[PDB]
């Protein structure tokens, strides 16, 4: 009941019954806010409602003081003192963007840019209040009950009627019932259960909502500059292989966070695991929103960190298969590997977070509040992907409003940016370089010469939402006969459909955009399928094309990103 007000910190027992996490606001703000929003329930240790019996004035702008109760217009005594007047709200200790935080539904673009634009406090109310609303709206889709089951890998379902049914990509995680986590890809459709189990006709599942807990740590801790390396002891014989990153590393310890822009292929994975050799006794913890994100910085540490003082933290509820090399859950070794959603509760040297554009401002406040660290390094890249907002329909979200890192990343800039990328063809290079990089990205390869784009439109049919584009697969297909090199190729689109059809057509081992994300392939090719804002978006086209380590075909819907591929065009 007692508690300080999420915009002026002011002491108040005023909470809003009216906003889905109750902030705490003080007498001036708790007026500023129930004059301009729909939201009129005001809660203290007793709710502001009429205490006349059978009366259902709830809103505090209709109610009094009436001696030491509340009472509406129609029940107050002759002595009583409106609750809400003279620019206050009555209450013990005696706003604009806080109401559109508090009032909006999470489905506009305007939303997450207000969320990321606001003050610290205001930044972890819009976090906790989006979470909350994703997870509330969880609960409005249908149950899926089993009706048959063809085979291991394959079955049919029968939907809840009345209740939407929810689009089925690897993206939404259900939870079958109580046997662990389960994904869904395309009347037979194929069922994948994260634990191995007899598929049961009767049973049925139900998406993974969690409880949304409060936020207590800022996204960003205060900036702190130091004139020295600050409770780090760097060695003077570091191996020449990082000497590139020692002045980056000194950067690192002489300031409280750091923010590394990395492109692809420009030694981000090198950069975090060279830091652990250059302050050789600091502790560190490897963190990142993925699994994968984790596992690709342990696969990293495998190859120049001693294996006896690593940990990879595992989630008793362990969901997908992750990195088997390390000791597990070994919380107090040199180096863990954990996921945000993992963390122990501990203290550390140095925090490095890894994949910083697909972190969330929850993500950002829940690393400070379980880890308190010397050093904060916040690696990633502003142009690739984010986090899915499931909720977001209207409007797409810019990198400046990613996370606090990338708002920080996109207005003053990195502190530290890797300028060349040592994985792609140079043509690959210059095309993404003048695309999202204003050409601050160098090529370290020669042109591979092993780079092509079609412009082909083909023709798409949808499965529900998600989009096949057939005949950019036969163009594909045809390709492959008389390039035969390219049958080693990964074939990356930005729809599962497309995959799932390719993976038949082709026999090609198949990748989303976002799920490529991180990897790196020998040859890619790519059908763009369509040309909506969803395969036009830059930085998913930049991920894309970026895979690539030798050859890329890419089979265009879009003359605009068509024409910006610096690639030989082929004919057909
Ligand atoms: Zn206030
Ligand atoms: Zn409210
Ligand atoms: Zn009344």
């Amino acid at each position: 009941a007692v508690g300080a007000c999420v915009l002026c910190n002011s002491q108040t027992s005023l909470r809003c019954g009216a906003c889905i996490r109750r902030p705490f606001l003080c007498c001036k703000c708790c007026y500023d806010h129930v004059i301009s929003t729909s939201h009129k329930l005001v809660l203290s240790v007793n709710p502001y409602v009429c205490n006349a019996p059978g009366c259902d004035v709830t809103d505090v702008t209709q109610l009094y003081l009436g001696g030491m109760s509340y009472y509406c217009k129609s029940h107050k005594p002759p002595i009583s003192f409106p609750l809400c007047a003279n620019g206050q709200v009555f209450g013990l200790y005696k706003v604009t963007d806080f109401n559109a935080i508090a009032t909006c539904d999470w489905t506009n673009a305007g939303d997450y840019i207000l969320a990321n634009t606001c003050t610290e406090r205001l930044k972890l109310f819009a976090a906790e209040t989006l979470k909350a609303t994703e997870e509330t709206f969880k609960l409005s889709y249908g149950i899926a009950t089993v009706r048959e089951v063809l085979s291991d890998r394959e079955l049919h379902l029968s939907w809840e009627v009345g209740k939407p049914r929810p689009p089925l990509n690897r993206n939404y995680v259900f939870t079958g019932y109580q046997i662990g986590e389960y994904t869904f890809e395309k009347d037979a459709v194929v069922y994948r259960g994260t634990t191995t189990y007899k598929l049961n006709v009767g049973d049925y599942f139900v998406l993974t909502s969690h409880t949304v807990m409060p936020l207590s740590a800022p996204t960003l801790v205060p900036q702190e500059h130091y004139v020295r390396i600050t409770g780090l002891y760097p060695t003077l014989n570091i191996s020449d292989e990082f000497s590139s990153n020692v002045a980056n590393y000194q950067k690192v310890g002489m300031q409280k966070y750091s923010t590394l822009q990395g492109p692809p292929g420009t030694g981000k994975s090198h950069f975090a695991i060279g830091l652990a050799l250059y302050y050789p006794s600091a502790r560190i913890v490897y963190t990142a929103c993925s699994h994968a994100a984790v596992d690709a910085l342990c696969e990293k540490a495998l190859k120049y960190l001693p294996i006896d003082k690593c940990s990879r933290i595992i989630p008793a509820r362990a969901r997908v298969e992750c990195f088997d090399k390390f000791k597990v859950n070994s919380t107090l070794e040199q180096y863990v590997f954990c996921t945000v959603n993992a963390l122990p509760e501990t203290t550390a040297d140095i925090v490095v977070f890894d994949e910083i554009s697909m972190a969330t401002n929850y993500d950002l406040s829940v690393v400070n509040a379980r880890l308190r660290a010397k050093h904060y390094v916040y690696i990633g890249d502003p142009a690739q992907l984010p986090a899915p907002r499931t909720l977001l329909t209207k409007g797409t979200l810019e990198p400046e409003y990613f996370n606090s890192v990338c708002r920080l990343m996109k207005t003053i800039g990195p502190d530290m940016f890797l300028g060349t990328c040592r994985r792609c063809p140079a043509e690959i290079v210059d095309t993404v370089s003048a695309l999202v990089y204003d050409n601050k990205l160098k090529a370290h390869k020669d042109k591979s010469a092993q780079c092509f784009k079609m412009f082909y439109k083909g023709v798409i049919t949808h499965d529900v939402s998600s989009a096949i584009n057939r005949p950019q697969i036969g163009v594909v297909r045809e390709f492959l006969t008389r390039n035969p090199a390219w049958r080693k190729a990964v074939f990356i689109s930005p729809y599962n459909s497309q995959n799932a059809v390719a993976s038949k057509i082709l026999g090609l081992p198949t990748q989303t955009v976002d799920s490529s994300q991180g990897s790196e392939y020998d040859y890619v090719i790519f059908t763009q399928t369509t040309e909506t804002a969803h395969s036009c978006n830059v930085n998913r086209f930049n991920v894309a094309i970026t895979r690539a380590k030798v050859g890329i075909l890419c089979i265009m819907s879009d003359r605009d990103l068509y024409d910006k591929l610096q690639f030989t065009s082929l004919e057909i």
